[PDB]
């Protein structure tokens, strides 16, 4: 699972859950397909090292990278463009793991996946491994610390008697997510209790309907609207505008929280600034 590195000493020998690579120190031509780790490059002052980004899925908080060469999207990866750039490192997360062999023929390929069962330790390991490549451990540790302090401030205000349900909307369908899922940080790190701790985890979640939401009667509903990312016309607010949901504590107290999908769905959890924004977004919704 974790990334491990030995100094060798114009490069590191690096092992991660997908394989092994010789990575040069201070790489100067990096193609990044994980949006969180791209934000981390910004935070570490490594902008000039980046030579390709998935411009098709570039969110509002990463527009300083809008003039970098495009390598397509996080799903629609453009291999010819990657190859034409002649990168010295490619950095990927779980969306691209199915392209690993093809990517690794072009250049050493680092996997920075987030472990849903161990979010914080994977986050730390991803960030510190990237910073090791550049001799920036001290800086990265200080910014990791600030994240921990933000986490403690958020936890401080959580009402231990209330419960939340996490849902994803897509076209007209609703699915639910719980602890240890792709959104589990809400329960697992920030301390917010779940209406159902036993939701089977899966990439796009457990299928449910409004009767189920009413039955659980959450105090907070956290909504990730995938429609926004795919450019469908439907919106979670429409799907949830019905009599079953309306009866819930969440609806009555206006605690149906539409989380920014450019952070939560595109999944920029590896970012030293973007993870802080997510933590703030939760905190401010429940304080
Ligand atoms: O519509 C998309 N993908 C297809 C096909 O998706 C996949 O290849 C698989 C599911 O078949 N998805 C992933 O592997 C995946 C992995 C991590 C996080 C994800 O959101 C994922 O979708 C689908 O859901 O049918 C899509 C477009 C942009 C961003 C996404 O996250 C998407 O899921
Ligand atoms: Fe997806």
């Amino acid at each position: 699972l974790p990334i491990s590195m030995s100094d060798e000493g114009d490069s590191f020998l690096v092992k991660d859950s997908l394989g092994e690579n010789k990575i040069p120190k201070n790489p100067s031509k990096v193609v990044i397909l994980d949006l969180g780790i791209l934000d981390t490059f910004d935070a570490l002052k490594l902008n000039d090292k980046v030579v390709g980004v998935p411009a098709k899925n570039l969110p509002k908080y990463l527009q300083q990278f809008k003039n970098k060469p495009s390598v397509g999207g996080v799903q629609q990866v453009d291999f010819e463009a990657i190859n034409a750039l002649k990168p010295d490192l490619i950095i990927i997360s779980g969306r691209q793991s199915k392209f690993y062999d093809k990517l690794k023929e072009i250049a050493p390929t680092l996997f920075v996946g987030l472990d849903n069962a161990n979010f914080l330790s994977s986050f730390e390991n991803n960030v510190l491994s990237v910073a090791k490549l550049y001799g920036l451990e001290k800086e990265a540790l200080e910014k990791i610390s600030d994240i921990k302090n933000e986490i403690e401030k958020a936890k401080s205000i959580v009402d231990e008697d209330k419960k939340a349900l996490i849902i994803l909307t897509n076209s007209n369908k609703i699915s639910a997510f719980g602890p240890q899922s792709r959104f589990g940080i809400i329960h697992d790190v920030l301390g917010i209790n779940a209406v159902d701790e036993n939701i089977k985890v899966g990439t796009h979640g457990k299928s449910i309907n409004s009767e189920f939401i009413l039955e659980k009667n959450p105090d907070y509903i956290f909504v990730v609207d995938r429609n926004v990312i795919l450019g469908n016309k439907e919106r979670a607010q429409g799907i949830l505008d019905n009599a079953l949901v309306a009866k819930t504590k969440a609806a009555q107290n206006k605690k149906i929280i539409y989380l920014d999908p450019e952070y939560w769905y595109l999944a920029s959890g590896n970012g030293l600034e973007s993870l802080k924004t997510m933590i703030l977004e939760i905190k401010n919704a429940v304080k």
